[PDB]
């Protein structure tokens, strides 16, 4: 059907707008703190730790596989970079600062986002 058609063809256009949104929200980790998966090898222990880890290129993997259904299901992946981050860490660590920075930073940008989805639909 081409009722579908019109469903994708508004998804593409979330996914490159989600596209923006995820590069700007990582010119604000210029160390690439974030920009991988935390190493199991490096730390065989994380997942005692964190169940649910999430990084950059894994919501980058989401995104280009057009999987975010809206824009709460993306804010919900870069929330858990920041959050496992910050229990992970302790509070005088470049980690937690890190995440710190980040948060406080993307909220500028995520606070824009919202607006562009509610006013293009």
């Amino acid at each position: 059907s081409m009722e579908q058609v019109a469903m994708e063809l508004r998804l593409t256009e979330l996914t490159r707008l989600l596209r923006s949104v995820l590069d700007q929200l990582q010119d604000k980790d210029p160390a690439r703190i974030f920009a991988q998966p935390v190493s199991l090898k490096e730390v065989p222990d994380y997942l005692d730790h964190i169940k649910h880890p999430m990084d950059f290129a894994t919501m980058r993997k989401r995104l280009e596989a057009q999987g975010y259904k809206n824009l709460h299901e993306f804010e919900e992946d870069f929330d858990l970079i920041i959050d496992n981050c910050m229990k992970y860490n302790a509070r005088d660590t470049v980690f937690y600062r890190a995440a710190v920075r980040l948060r406080d930073q993307g909220g500028v940008v995520l606070r824009q986002a919202r607006r562009e989805v509610d006013s293009i639909g």
